[PDB]
RNA sequence: ACGAGAACGCAGCACCAGCUGUCCAACCUGAAGAAGA
């Protein structure tokens, strides 16, 4: 029941560095066998 | 005072011998813990 332009992000903090990053990142990568 | 009387259709003998209730077959198909706590 809350209206909202957009779905706000959820950052973090890690040690400080004071830098936020989302959580669940990964790379993809393809190699033979 | 009978075409009569007397006379066990009876004795011995395994419904038995051989024979896989077996053969093939995936408990399998399709489906985020997100979301304003």
């Amino acid at each position: 029941r809350t209206t909202y332009s957009k779905m706000r992000s959820v950052p973090d903090n890690v040690p400080t560095g004071k830098h936020y990053l989302e959580m669940g990142k990964a790379r993809i990568k393809l190699e033979e066998l």
